[PDB]
């Protein structure tokens, strides 16, 4: 049975999802949600989708819609992932699952009583560069000592990744470090026991610090160094060094090198290149298979426990 | 007047300084010391240094001597510049001054009772790259908000930077922390009042940490991350990113480059290319001169402090 999906949020990602869709057998898109009619029709009427809403309930009032894809801002997460497990639908939820501990616990508790597919969009474990990583680690062949990591933009107005102009505010706690501070405990196998930030002055129009300082320290003594900039005047976005017993590794988005730039070959771990798309395929083999996916809103929930504390020591 | 100099450690660094020291006026060394007479002597012959000693008294008893530059095994720095200033002989001692900070203060105590010029190597300070950001704040031109950095070596043996094996143990924290620390305070314009440090598992062969995080905070709310490691398998050495206010800067030793990787001409920015001969040339001028040096005892010492606190937090 083809699975129906409503898309909330017309941005960049959820154009990047609706894209990756297209390869995906079996799933279609019938509902998009966004906050401009106009804008959100010329979406769909590109992608054909034959359901329109400005409101997320009117998508959840459709009988059909078996799952949510919620691409929003950050802020409305939360409550928008617990209305859709209330009508009964799956939902994935975009990074983060919330920018409160609180409200990412209430989801967590709806979707335990539910039963439901609830997962977060945790790209990075998808990414095939990471997963190779990753898989020589569950082979034993290579055990992480450091994770340095770099998460810069030049971003002094709110603004997503395409350079175009948001409308709400962004925040380099809950959805930057949020990336690293999972995938750090999920490569290193092991747990998060010491967690340190420092940040820098308060942005006066934007509200949010500009520049923040995190340190990790796992269980097992693994540590993990995190550098987060919104005033990074260079290459934008995420760079990741594992330092390991048996090498370096340097992962660039779904590329992957050593730590001499050797490219090495990803294209062979996974069906796709694209890590949104496998996340996606994640998602709807979960909710084909009844299983749990990868990525559930359980297995990254300790991610945003670390999260909360590294805020109560930054105020 | 000639000034006449011993200089002691025929390592890596003490061949740079010498070679360093070949351009510079009115300076001459005269005694070379070294652990091995005949490598001592091999090394002096190559300089033309007529007095070749195995301990650094027999270069202090020689009453011609008017300075020494201490390029010794760290272990060594503290006392030996304490007995350059008991013989009344000026010192300039590579970083770190000492690996405790009670041998710090007394070489401090000791530089105060005599009035000497004490120098430690803080090598960037001197860097034209560095000086050229430094110019740059001091005309008002630039703040740092975030400074990034990376010290890395693949060094699982007691190596020098030219892979040759060392017959002591090197330290994360004393000896490369110390650079960064320094050099954040003082681009910065501001002290440091906040530092959180975490490191991994010591090592069973060396007994040292090979891999450390430190955080670094100043009081006008400028950040500094610094990743550290033993265990990296790259290219080895320092890599600093500086964000600021009007731009972000890449310096690679002695090369800076905009966050675009532009390369920056500072040719034009101090009469040599090589820091650790304008290292000297600020020593030697200093002594000639009866002032104060940059990089003085005094300057650096808090760096020292910080430092101690680090190693306690990581106790
Ligand atoms: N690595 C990853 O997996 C990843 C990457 C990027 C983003 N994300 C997450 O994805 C979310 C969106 O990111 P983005 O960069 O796509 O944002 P974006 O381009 O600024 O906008 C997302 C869309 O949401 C729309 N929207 C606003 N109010 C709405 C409402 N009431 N109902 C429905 N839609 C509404 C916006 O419409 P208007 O702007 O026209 O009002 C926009 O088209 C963020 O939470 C972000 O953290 C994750
Ligand atoms: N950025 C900078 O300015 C910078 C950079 C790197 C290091 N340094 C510092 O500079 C110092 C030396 O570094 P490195 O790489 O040159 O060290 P190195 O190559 O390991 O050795 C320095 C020399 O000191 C000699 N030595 C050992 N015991 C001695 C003794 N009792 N009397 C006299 N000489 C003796 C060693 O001889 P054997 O090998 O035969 O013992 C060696 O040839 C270290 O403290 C280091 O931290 C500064």
């Amino acid at each position: 049975k083809t699975i129906k999906v409503a898309l909330a949020g017309a941005g960049a990602f959820g154009i990047k999802h609706l894209d990756g869709i297209k390869n995906i057998d079996g799933v279609e898109v019938v509902s998009l949600v966004g906050r401009r009619f106009d804008q959100t029709k010329e979406v769909a009427d590109k992608y054909g989708i034959a359901h329109v809403a400005t409101d997320l309930a009117e998508s959840l009032a459709l009988p059909e819609v078996d799952a949510v894809i919620l691409c929003t801002p950050t802020q409305m997460h939360a409550e928008q992932a617990i209305a859709c497990m209330k009508a009964g639908k799956h939902v994935q939820v975009e990074i983060p699952l919330a920018d409160a501990l609180k409200d990412a616990q209430e989801v967590a508790e709806l979707q335990k009583q539910t039963g439901l597919v609830a997962m977060v969009g945790h790209t990075r474990r998808f990414n095939p560069s990471h997963q190779w990583v990753h898989k020589k680690i569950e082979a034993g062949e290579f055990n992480i000592q450091q994770m340095d990591v770099q998460t810069y933009f030049f971003r002094r107005t709110n603004m997503n990744a395409l350079g175009q102009a948001r409308s709400w505010t962004d925040h380099l706690l809950w959805h930057h470090a949020a990336h690293t501070v999972d995938l750090f405990a999920y490569q290193a196998g092991s747990p998060i026991v010491k967690a340190n930030a420092v940040q820098g002055p308060i942005h006066k129009d934007l509200g949010i610090a500009m520049d923040m300082s995190i340190q990790l320290k796992a269980a097992n003594g693994a540590i993990c160094t995190l550098s987060l900039s919104f005033n990074n005047d260079g290459p934008l976005g995420t760079f990741f060094r594992y330092i390991g017993d048996t090498g370096t590794y340097l992962a660039r988005y779904d590329d992957l090198y050593t730590g001499k730039d050797e490219k090495i070959d990803v294209s062979q771990v996974d069906v796709s290149m694209n890590g949104i798309e496998l996340q996606d395929r994640e998602f709807f083999a979960a909710i084909r298979e009844g299983r749990e996916p990868n990525s559930s809103v359980q297995q990254v929930f300790n991610c945003y426990k670390v999260l909360h504390d590294l805020e109560q020591q930054l105020n």
